[PDB]
């Protein structure tokens, strides 16, 4: 069958816990009072949960609470031990509370505030730098994390949380999180289409860390080309088509090959064959100002077939489309 993979980073952590860090199935949640939070206004839906702005009357704080739509015990326990585990780390959404929703039974996540500038509407404005910054300030989360054992698995725009008069930034929705341990067959059913590393759509289970790198890389390119989604596939086999055309077939039959993977033979007939392309093509007049051989370069190392060979998120942090965001840092 397929040859079995590594971490090269952080292949250990979790190992060298106490069991109770990663046994989330064991963990005894901590409840709070409802009764001291009152719903202000809807912020949004999706198929897990509902969210709203609300107000501690004990203090009179902002806070944000996720309402859980039925999920196992199981998958809200983990999403509350990551989120414990992780609290107080760089660019981590705090948790504050969990409370037991009279309406439903159903629980409630309550989260720190977050004054977030619009999503779709922070694009349209960003320079080369700001780009550049906000990349760096994730990477700082997600070295976080896996540094802590833990792979976020959802990483897009969605999950970004961008306070910009305060140069604020937050990784939220942890509800897809796992804990690495080294030999662990991973569900392939994660992230979003756009966003899901090429281990996912071949169906390679023993994948790690390195698939936040992909996901990463797939944002880059969305932010400095101005192309949303970048790899727009159909559904996931398409998508995988859609990395081909660009990063070439090539590559793709040598990751395969390396790690005996079995692919699906629906992905016979539609793979093709595709040259390697150069970053260039994407580059135009409106995006220009965006990109640089630094960016390129950055960009080429997070997108690779291989999760071996993308960049760490620590290494990532030391490329040279940094160098100038950590010197403002300094001062
Ligand atoms: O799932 C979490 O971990 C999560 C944690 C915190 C917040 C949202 C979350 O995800 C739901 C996404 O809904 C977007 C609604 N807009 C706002 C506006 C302001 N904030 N401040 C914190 C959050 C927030 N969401």
């Amino acid at each position: 069958g397929p040859v079995p993979s590594r971490a090269r980073v952080y292949t250990d952590v979790n190992t060298h816990r106490p069991r109770e860090y990663w046994d989330y199935e064991s963990h005894v949640v901590e409840w709070g009072n409802q009764d001291d939070y009152q719903l202000v206004r809807k912020l949004g839906r999706g198929k897990y949960s509902e969210v709203f702005e609300a107000i501690n009357i004990t203090n009179n704080e902002k806070v944000v609470v996720k309402i859980l739509k039925p999920v196992k015990k199981k998958k809200i326990k983990r999403e509350i031990k990551i989120l414990e585990n992780l609290r107080g780390g760089p660019n981590i959404i705090t948790l504050a509370d969990i409370v037991k929703d009279p309406v439903s039974r159903t629980p409630a996540l309550v989260f720190e505030h977050v004054n977030n500038t619009d999503f779709k509407q922070l694009y349209q404005t960003l320079t080369d730098y700001d780009i550049r910054f906000y990349m760096y300030e994730i990477l700082k989360a997600l070295d976080y994390c896996h540094s802590m054992g833990i792979m976020h698995r959802d990483v897009k725009p969605h999950n970004v949380m961008i306070d910009h008069e305060h140069r604020k930034l937050r990784l939220i929705d942890w509800g897809l999180a796992e804990f690495y341990h080294p030999g662990q067959e991973y569900n392939v059913r994660v992230a979003s289409r756009y966003f899901k590393g090429p281990e996912l759509l071949v169906d390679y289970q023993m994948y790690d860390y390195s698939l936040d790198m992909w996901s990463l890389g797939c944002m880059l390119a969305s932010m400095i080309f101005r192309k949303e989604p970048f790899f727009h596939g159909h559904d996931n086999y398409d998508q995988l088509v859609r990395i081909a055309k660009v990063l070439g077939t090539e590559d793709l039959y040598d990751y395969i090959d390396k790690y005996n993977i079995e692919l699906d033979p629906r992905f016979n007939d539609i793979l093709g064959r595709h040259s390697r392309k150069r970053w260039e093509r994407f580059v135009h007049s409106e995006n220009q100002h965006l990109v640089s051989p630094e960016a390129l370069d950055f960009l080429d190392k997070l997108l690779r077939y291989d999760h071996q060979s993308r960049l760490t998120a620590r290494e990532a942090m030391e490329h040279p489309y940094f160098y100038t965001v950590v010197k403002d840092q300094a001062r």
